[PDB]
């Protein structure tokens, strides 16, 4: 019964490597959730862990790696489902690895929290193909660029159907 949630900030089909370390743009309407978000453990692949260069703090960090682990404050798993193993009980789980890590999971995963950015200059992995019949949009909001909000986005969250 896990909420199995892969989160990415994309331009196009291009995963964007985001400042914050959680990758989403939250409208306005939905900032409430980001205090619910606090306590679910996140999943990431070793190089998106790098990139941060520390643990999220406050909630368990799940990092994927074949490589030992290089932090005590991180619960270091070889596979998706040790990984998911480690989560426990939580209620959601929040995955952000790399597009292998978004990939892995798919089959499990029965969320999607998706910030679409066109204009932003995507990286060099692309988000996984799904298929559309499975996945129904169940929010999605757009937001113009403006002197508050450098890029335009659209926000979309995804629930398997
Ligand atoms: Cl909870
Ligand atoms: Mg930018």
């Amino acid at each position: 019964g896990m909420i199995i949630s892969l989160i990415a900030a994309l331009a196009a089909d291009r995963v964007i490597g985001m400042e914050n370390a959680m990758p989403w743009h939250l409208p306005a309407d939905l900032a409430w959730f980001k205090r619910n978000t606090l306590n679910k453990p996140v999943i990431m692949g070793r190089k998106t862990f790098e990139s941060i260069g520390r643990p999220l703090p406050g909630r368990l960090n799940i990092v994927i790696s074949s490589q030992p682990g290089t932090d005590e404050r991180v619960t270091w798993a070889a596979s998706i489902e040790e990984a998911l193993a480690f989560a426990g009980n939580a209620e959601e789980v929040m995955v952000m690895g790399g597009g292998r890590v978004y990939k892995q999971f798919l089959d499990r995963a029965n969320r999607m929290y998706l910030t679409h950015i066109d204009a932003e200059v995507g990286g060099d992995t692309h988000f996984p193909d799904y298929e559309p019949d499975e996945w129904e949009s169940v929010f999605s909001e757009f937001h113009d660029a403006d002197e508050a909000n450098s890029h335009s986005y659209c926000f979309e969250i995804l629930e398997r159907r």
